[PDB]
């Protein structure tokens, strides 16, 4: 939803933005 997808690396963002 942000740019293209947040599932391809939900793990990385999961810690990048809680």
């Amino acid at each position: 939803h942000v740019f293209r997808l947040k599932k391809w690396i939900q793990k990385v963002i999961d810690q990048f933005g809680e």
